[PDB]
DNA sequence: ATACCGCTAGGGGCGCTGCTAGCGGTGC
DNA sequence: GCACCGCTAGCAGCGCCCCTAGCGGTAT
């Protein structure tokens, strides 16, 4: 599902900060895309939302 | 920051499920947009990512 | 083309008056936007000007 | 009342075409602005909308 | 040559409408694919363009 | 509607040949895209198919 | 990973026999493909091998 | 019967891992091919599928 | 038989771009 | 008032990519 998010500059830089760590530890190039890692954080926030 | 996310159909429906709850409890129409609530979940996942 | 118009309060209320009629007769919500109906009136005034 | 209109490129050029005629016949510079002439055409379209 | 086309919903449904006719008259399954029939219509439009 | 077409090399080159003419006569860059001109030819073939 | 297997005619027919059962119980067409169900049986044989 | 399978990278590496063990214990070269050992695992999975 | 190479045929990711729409700010 | 700029919000075009699925060929 294609989705447009309008996030803060802080959140944007923090996501890029993660990807640069992944690509430094690993990683398969273009496997750790922006859409992937950000969607990974979204679903992560979803499972927490159900907890509380 | 304009951002394109490509999420699962499950995640998409769950986000909409939240908005329908918000608009039923509250809410100011168009204040609880998709981009807002999803970005809210993203930043929520970000603060958790740091905890580990 | 994004355009800024500075119109009278009368014209503004009359345009809103139209939209409220459209949304009462029809209409598809957000299909009869302010920008749309006002641009519709502009082009209407253009064809008359010719 | 400040208003945002999103018009066609044809309509945009035609309005400018008018202003260039006005400023060539007359005119007081900045008196025949874009906002003015376009609002003049809007109200013109309004009075026609009623007659029908 | 692999090609991405972004067509209207009308055109999309009309192409499917054709395939459902072909598979009802004939047809060899998967022989009348979407890519085939649509490419057939493209080349058809090409010869007309000339 | 996103669609994958697998066309001949002849058809592919002919479509590009058209775009190069458009961009030489006109044209607004990226307005005469591949997807656009090819979809224009598809719908053109559709209206003929009905006739 | 694209892989070529050269299996017995018995194994081939048995795999097809499964798919025909799946498509009769369910199923989403083309979701229960040959490659899928056969790869499902391969991984099944892998976990047993361990 | 010639057959195309599209398997996971994990499954692919595990099959190769087996062949490297066979060729180290034994084996007749090219007798323990990829197609053979993988088909051996398939039929193995088939006999299990019937048992349950 | 084995393992490689093509090829249509679909599908979706990915990141950029465009757009309409309404909100605001800036400096003249 | 004027004409630019910015921002969310949502939609989709655009062309690339990788993937599956199944079909064929090929030379060891």
């Amino acid at each position: 599902a294609k989705v447009n998010l309008y996030i803060s500059n802080d959140a944007y830089e923090k996501i890029n900060a993660i990807i640069e760590k992944r690509r430094q530890e690993g990683a398969r190039e273009k496997d750790v895309s922006f859409s992937a890692t950000a969607s990974m954080l979204l679903e992560l926030g979803l499972r927490v939302h159900e907890a509380q």
